[PDB]
């Protein structure tokens, strides 16, 4: 995925996610695909500015629950540090992403940050884009208007905006405790943000289970 | 072990780790036993609220030595992380961690606080508490009163308090110069600590050899 | 190497590192074998304290790019963190090590922490020394006076100072893109700071493909 990386001496690099072969737009995608991945990294996604120190702040003093308490790493993080070469974390790259986060939100809106994620972020067996995971894995489509092809399920979906935590360890065929419990969370936070109903979340259990 | 981990909506639900059927309080335990995880983890567990905010700058600041210096977590933070479902380490989640220590160290006492850390983290092989795992490994006991079982020796306690720092990667059959190392260190401290003497060290540094 | 390590109760510790019997001193080393390591670990180190503060503070707010961003650790730093026994990774020692890093900056000039860097560091295969790393993996020699041996190349060079940020891990005879990657923008480096020049540059770059 090299040629899809850089140093970002300008945000429209990322403009080059574009030409992808498999790229598909978020606007082409269902809700319910989308929201597995939001509900999963960052659940405030839209109503931030790429931090969430509101909402993270909250989560932490607000109640003695971790129930609210998500990850280290916005959407926009990720897509900074996905752009960036592969490189040894630390602090001080952390913090760099953070300051380039800042960049990509004052140019870009959520819809077009979001494609960037969901077309450059690593999901496993050389997939760097979500279709030509569902393709691979599944064969099935995230984009809503195939009438060619079968449409991701709920829980395809799950798995797969759960499985780029560890997309090398996580394994789709044979999956660990941890890597199920993983999905598990990720629906039923897909069902607590309203991005499916009961139904939807039980059928994705029950085929899970 | 999920059925004994959880959100901590109130700090009572730690209570439910008494009911393990190889629940061992710590109040039952012999005290070098206990020293060993003490010495290797928090040294001054019993003095602190939860933080060693003193000493962990003392050790710091004071020598230029490394002596003192010890790991990132006091047991009662131990605790939390461990209670909060298995979850990718990062900032945010230390953080909400701290915070909850607080509320733990304010509610129980400090025997409690040790019981609930030795019965309900990983030692490896499936084994979530100290008896089950100094059963499993060495056919012993923890509990200072049986008349029925061999008891847990000094260098068995040194094992299983340094395994739980990585316990699916240090092999108590196969032992790395690492994991060896380690266990080393836990001993000296042991006897720096005064949890045993010279004999017990010897005996079990020869053991170990 | 347990014996080249210790509590640095005072910092002539580090002495003990000059009689190792593949022990070579900075001095002794060709220019382009320490650019190597100093481009790839940090650039700046002739110049700074230790700490490295201005620079660091430069690549992360003068320009949007990554281009200038280094590593979270100085090559003082990273003397330091290896001469203490093996350990977990935290905040609580890297935060000593800092600390520490001020005291080996206080009572040595560059050359003799650059010594005591590039002869107790871990390069793989047993090796602690840039010198028995290269006559292992190459049968070359870093020693600029020998008549006797074949001379570290630049490429060779390169894959040592890559290779010490996961000497387990990167395997020299079968390399992974990503250790290919880490080579390659090593060599850049070596350029861009003026180690090597464009014909070694092309040379190292043709024998690396
Ligand atoms: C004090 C103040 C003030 C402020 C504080 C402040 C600043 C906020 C906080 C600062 C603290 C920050 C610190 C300390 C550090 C910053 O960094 C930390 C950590 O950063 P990351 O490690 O990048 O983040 C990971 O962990 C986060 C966390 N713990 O919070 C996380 C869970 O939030 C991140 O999750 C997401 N979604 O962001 C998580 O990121 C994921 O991390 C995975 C790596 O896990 C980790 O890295 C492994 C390296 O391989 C380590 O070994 C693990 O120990 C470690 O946890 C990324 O996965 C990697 O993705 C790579 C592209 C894979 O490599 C490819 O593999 C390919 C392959 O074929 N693989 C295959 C196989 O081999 C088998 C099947 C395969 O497909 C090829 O080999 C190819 O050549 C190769 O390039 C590689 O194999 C694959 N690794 C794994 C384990 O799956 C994976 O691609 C990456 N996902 C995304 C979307 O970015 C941070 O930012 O929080
Ligand atoms: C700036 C200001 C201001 C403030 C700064 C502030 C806030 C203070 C600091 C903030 C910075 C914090 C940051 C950046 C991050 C926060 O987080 C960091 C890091 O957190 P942890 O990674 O959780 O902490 C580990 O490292 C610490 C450290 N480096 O300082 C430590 C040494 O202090 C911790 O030690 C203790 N005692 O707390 C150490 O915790 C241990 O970490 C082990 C994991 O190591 C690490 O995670 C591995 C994940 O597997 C990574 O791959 C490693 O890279 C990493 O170092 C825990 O072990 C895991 O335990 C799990 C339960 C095991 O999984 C089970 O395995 C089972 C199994 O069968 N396994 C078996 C096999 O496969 C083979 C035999 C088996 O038994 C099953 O598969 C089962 O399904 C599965 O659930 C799992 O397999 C097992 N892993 C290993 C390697 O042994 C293990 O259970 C856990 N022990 C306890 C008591 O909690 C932090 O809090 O410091
Ligand atoms: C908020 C404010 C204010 C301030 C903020 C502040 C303070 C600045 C920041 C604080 C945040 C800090 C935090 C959160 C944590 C601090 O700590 C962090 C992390 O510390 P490290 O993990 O020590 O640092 C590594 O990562 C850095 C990073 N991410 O930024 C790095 C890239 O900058 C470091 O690179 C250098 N050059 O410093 C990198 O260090 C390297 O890290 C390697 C380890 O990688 C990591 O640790 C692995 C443990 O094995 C983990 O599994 C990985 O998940 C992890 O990334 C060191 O390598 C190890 O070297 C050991 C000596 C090897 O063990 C030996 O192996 C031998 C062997 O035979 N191996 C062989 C095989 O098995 C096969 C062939 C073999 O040779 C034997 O078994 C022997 O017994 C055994 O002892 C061991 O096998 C080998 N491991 C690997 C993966 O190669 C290796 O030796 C070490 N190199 C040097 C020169 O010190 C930090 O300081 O930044």
């Amino acid at each position: 995925n090299l040629y899809f990386q850089g140093h970002m001496d300008n945000v429209d690099e990322l403009r080059k996610i574009e030409n992808k072969s498999s790229f598909v737009s978020a606007d082409n995608m269902p809700e319910y695909v989308k929201g597995a991945f939001i509900s999963m990294q960052d659940e405030r996604f839209y109503n931030h500015h790429g931090f969430d120190l509101k909402g993270t702040t909250r989560a932490l003093f607000s109640t003695i629950s971790d129930r609210d308490v998500q990850g280290g790493s916005t959407i926009t993080q990720q897509v900074v540090k996905n752009y960036f070469y592969d490189n040894d974390r630390s602090f001080t790259r952390k913090v760099k992403e953070l300051f380039v986060a800042h960049r990509v939100e004052k140019q870009y809106n959520k819809n077009e940050i979001l494609s960037f994620y969901l077309n450059n972020i690593y999901f496993g067996d050389n997939q760097y884009t979500l279709e030509g995971a569902a393709n691979h894995y599944f064969g099935t489509t995230v984009n809503k208007n195939s009438t060619t092809m079968s449409h991701i399920t709920v829980l395809q979906s799950a798995i797969l905006a759960s499985k780029v935590n560890a997309p090398s360890v996580y394994n789709i065929n044979n999956m660990s405790e941890n890597f199920t419990q993983r999905v598990s969370t990720n629906l039923e936070k897909m069902k607590q943000q309203n991005y499916i109903n009961e139904t939807q979340y039980q059928q994705a259990m029950s085929q899970l289970n």
